[PDB]
């Protein structure tokens, strides 16, 4: 763990959201509840407008209605400010400029009140136009994905963020919402000050069909990334996580290695299918020989690559694939990181007979299904086949 | 889905020519390299042929070929960029630098023989002399961004709106809001997309043997935002 606050989010945590708002004098209240699971960057929240009709559209309020619930992958966990401020919490303030229209100004405390995470918000909006997209209710009931760019702010001992939301307008076009954001600790305890990075967020809006009131059901996933710049290759979160995990293998000096690989691989996402591969690697190499962090990485990819060839050679015989076609198809799939039933590359692998009757599926299906499984396991390993 | 798609199955060489005028400061830039739409990968080297580049290099990255985007199979229906090929498209932008001037750009993106060519006239006005642009205050670096694409039915093409964050050296951010239009040069049928975006990752560097003012760009562009058939 990087902070004591991090431990409070290892499981499912209940959430309350309370918002009082005022937009061009139209007052309103909103109550919200549900939960979040930071291991999966997941949020489920339901919001009711307790005062009747909401005078602004629901989507414009999503951002304002708990980033302590982002999924920081293991290799970046030292940059999770939001969790490190818990339980005392943090103050989150924002101005939100709707282009060609008014702005919201929001102040919130986000903190544990008991074993619940509470977000209490004051919202003042001004200078909105009556025929505008906000007060005129012209925004689609939907939501785009965004990158939330986060920078440290040493002076306030917390963070800044800047990002631009796209609210799709009904009948076409986009209404932009530039967010400026400040997050300051409530307490005086040690916090984690991040390097520049971002949060990748996805959100989906729905209606509860048994809810007579004005409301929004929200489902949202948030993953942190973008901690590294100047990359020679496409970001692949799971490749970076796997390197990191192997990192922990050099620095665990001196049977308990096999329980920590298992443990970290299992609460991480994306490399679950590589557990057996890494565990084999530990049980089959004198790790005291390999000197540093870069050399155990090279030792595992050389070994993962031998296993890659063995398992390709093995599947090819088990299903009696035409060798050349299979090796082309498999190579392409490894480079592209998925296998496709499209084209004719798959069909070219398929023989007239095979050793095993697929009982319940076609030949194509059986061969496809065994290869997708192989690709999942070895995506990223590299090497020749 | 489109006949233009067939032209992008392999490595395609690229030429980039730009003429630039920012606050009366003129400049030319030549660029070359390749694009593999299979991996969404671009490799490009840019040289200022006129001497010193009078704006920072990062500010020109977006201006310097989204037809090389990796569209996943279930999204190829939405790849306008390739569908307009080989006759190609016009790509127009305004890029608004916050608390500073704007660039306006007009470019033809098209095949010439076996080569994908991007030809750009760029004009910039109202820049501050000790602004982040003319004062060369921007980091030599780049952040990932999403590029939000929308159809434009009337102009038989697409629009895009997105915001680039240029890190100011020694603290803060200079934003750059991009408004973009893409229209086919040809009369042929093209593909009109449902809303989606392009995730764009860029790395900037220097060739150690080039003496001229220059930029090496390694970039990956992947389409996303739709998850069904």
């Amino acid at each position: 763990h990087h902070s004591k606050g991090e431990e409070l989010f290892t499981g499912v945590v209940p959430i309350l959201v309370e918002l009082d708002g005022d937009v061009n004098g139209h007052k309103f209240s909103v109550s919200g509840e549900g939960e979040g699971d930071a291991t999966y960057g997941k949020l489920t929240l339901k919001f009711i407008c307790t005062t009747g009709k909401l005078p602004v559209p629901w989507p414009t309020l999503v951002t304002t209605f708990v980033q302590c619930f982002s999924r920081y992958p293991d290799h970046m966990k030292r940059h999770d400010f939001f969790k490190s401020a818990m339980p005392e919490g943090y103050v989150q303030e924002r101005t939100i400029f709707f282009k060609d229209d008014g702005n919201y100004k929001t102040r919130a405390e986000v903190k544990f009140e008991g074993d619940t995470l509470v977000n209490r918000i004051e919202l003042k909006g001004i200078d909105f136009k009556d025929d505008g997209n906000i007060l005129g209710h012209k925004l689609e009931y939907n939501y785009n994905e965004h990158l939330v760019y986060i920078m440290a702010d040493k002076q306030k001992n917390g963070t800044k963020a800047i990002f631009q939301v796209h609210h799709n307008i009904e009948d076409g076009g986009v209404q932009l919402a530039d967010h400026y954001q400040q997050n300051t600790p409530i307490g005086d305890g040690p916090v984690l000050l991040p390097d520049n990075h971002y949060l990748h967020t996805q959100s989906a809006l729905s209606k509860d069909p048994n809810e007579k009131r004005d409301h929004m059901v929200l489902l949202e996933f948030v993953t942190a990334a973008g901690i590294t710049h100047g990359m020679d290759e496409l970001y692949k979160e799971f490749e970076i996580n796997l390197d990191y995990i192997l990192g922990l293998i050099f620095e665990h000096n001196r049977g308990e290695m096999i329980e920590e690989v298992k443990r970290l691989i299992r609460s991480s996402l994306g490399n679950r299918a590589k557990e057996g591969l890494v565990v084999d690697f530990i049980q089959q190499t004198n790790l005291d020989d390999l000197p540093d962090k870069a050399s155990i990485i090279d030792a595992f990819f050389t070994f993962a690559q031998r296993e890659q060839q063995r398992e390709a050679e093995a599947l090819i015989k088990e299903e009696n694939l035409n060798e050349d076609a299979a090796k082309r198809y498999i190579r392409t799939s490894l480079k592209r990181e998925y296998a496709t039933e499209n084209g004719t590359e798959l069909n070219e692998t398929l023989p007239k007979l095979s050793p095993l009757n697929p009982q319940y599926k076609t030949k194509k299906q059986a061969v496809f299904q065994k290869i997708v499984s192989f690709i999942e396991k070895f995506k990223g390993v590299g090497g020749k086949i």
